[PDB]
DNA sequence: ATGTGACTTATAGTCCGTGTGATTATAGTCAACAT
DNA sequence: ATGTTGACTATAATCACACGGACTATAAGTCACAT
């Protein structure tokens, strides 16, 4: 569907391995549902700033640090 | 609000002006009503990415020159 | 497969509701995963006593409670 | 161990004694091996209900008076 | 008769994830009128 | 030109649940040897 979703879903998830953590402990401290980080990785889906905000603060990861693997992220090939 | 949303809106708006585009312009470029886009930059709007992206195609910018930008304007 | 087990089955998810608990709730105070309360209530999963005993704690109902309710189930048309 | 098992398994060897039975016999009975029947007794078994369910066939008892006793048996 | 121990094998119970209908909050989009 | 106020409607986001596969702990079932 859409280009820049799927990178950030695909930095969501690349994090949450990273830092050791499972969905359900990323959608506490997200303080978002459950069913809500399963569904941002397995498919994607269009979450808002502010929500993406919250995963960033629950992956434990500074706005810039997400940001700068962002980039590194859609600049792959 | 969100700091974020706030620094994400004001990008928007110093892209759409080093670019001397208006608001009319920046909505009629990326298919989108102008009174969203004028909320965004007053930051009266919590944008989805495919709405940020939107946003993006319409500023013609590539996803990561506005994150460059979106990262210096967070470092003060 | 086993007739106890559904009645048993049955009646965990009778309390469980009556109490106003959801599953998460439940496997939360049994400390089991919601998955197994889900299992247990869906096919009426084959438990052990010390689990179904968890189980009763979790519910926040006592033994003799429980075997009341279970009698009540069994015996009924 | 746990309160309810010992009872539960006290109350499987009061049937089986207020019968008249002997473990082996249990055992035959409801299809089971008699080391397990034992270490139930001596309550060193954590059965699941299918279990309890084929030792109340081999007591021949229904579930409803295992569990009128059990409930007896549980309050001292 | 019953009670051990110790030794496989079935399965109970755990852990991490997928996928889904139904409801609630809210972004997406577009009016009218402002300046 | 940009700002603001309501609106309607799409959909983001929530909440309670089902379902699967893989792994770990342990109950199920059977030996040998006590007594």
């Amino acid at each position: 569907e859409s280009f820049l979703l799927s990178k950030v879903s695909f930095v969501i998830k690349k994090i949450r391995l990273e830092k050791g953590m499972t969905q359900e402990d990323l959608a506490y401290k997200s303080n978002l549902d459950r069913t809500y980080i399963s569904g941002i990785e397995r498919n994607s889906r269009n979450l808002t700033i502010k929500s993406l905000e919250l995963i960033m603060k629950g992956l434990e990861v500074s706005d810039v640090v997400f940001f700068e693997m962002l980039i590194k992220e859609i600049l792959k090939h």
